[PDB]
RNA sequence: GGGC
RNA sequence: GCCC
């Protein structure tokens, strides 16, 4: 609305906690970013630094629910009911807190660039690895094998017709890095954001 | 050819 | 199916 004037989706307390958590990100380490959903209506966001194993991973409820269902069928297969408990404002807050002039690597930078441009972050530099589907997803199976427990959102059947493994923003980052590095390391990853920041947590009585 |  |  024209009479609605809200600066942040998050409280100062939570913005301060986000600021501190994001000190785990190295401003100069290789950093992957991927999203599921349209750049103007993202539903899953991931950033990944292989050098430390740190990742940022969170979700967002879509506005265009009709487009979402169509995108789910052909790409991400995310159940929309699973996106209810998400934190609003988190996409903007994370992006706003990214280091100035950060270099982010991605596969098909067009959508990532639009999202970042829409958040006023034209200072961020983007490296596009511009691989084929085949080359970019060489380690798809090995990544899912090792890290499936890190995302449970992709339960829908995704079609290409032929059925395919759903696209996860987090698994994508990890497998794209594996492709470029020419191998997948066995290593335990670390979530940068606290769980209660990403999802609504826990009532002992209804009403 | 990419992306969802 | 929609986007570049
Ligand atoms: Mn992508
Ligand atoms: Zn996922």
């Amino acid at each position: 609305g024209a009479m609605d004037h809200v600066e942040f989706g998050l409280t100062y307390s939570q913005l301060m906690t986000l600021k501190d958590a994001m000190l785990q990100l190295d401003p100069n380490a290789k950093t992957w970013m991927d999203i599921e959903g349209r750049p103007e209506d993202p539903v899953e966001i991931a950033l990944y630094q292989p050098s430390s194993g740190c990742y940022i991973h969170f979700f967002r409820e879509p506005t265009d629910l009709k487009q979402f269902k169509q995108d789910a069928k052909y790409s991400h297969g995310i159940d929309v009911t699973d996106l209810f408990a998400t934190q609003p404002g988190l996409t903007s807050a994370v992006i706003d807190a990214l280091p100035r002039n950060m270099v982010i690597t991605c596969q098909g930078s067009d959508d990532i660039r639009k999202l970042l441009e829409s958040q006023g972050r034209k200072d961020i530099k983007l490296i596009d690895i511009a691989l084929s589907k085949t080359d970019s997803r060489k380690y798809e199976n090995a990544v899912w094998d090792q890290y499936k427990d890190l995302c449970h959102m992709h339960t829908g059947v995704v079609v290409e017709k032929e059925e395919i493994t759903p696209h996860c923003a987090l698994m994508d980052c990890i497998m794209f890095d594996a492709a470029v590095s020419g191998g997948l390391n066995t290593s335990v990853l670390r979530a940068v954001l606290p769980r209660d920041m990403v999802f609504r947590t826990s009532p002992r009585v209804v009403l």
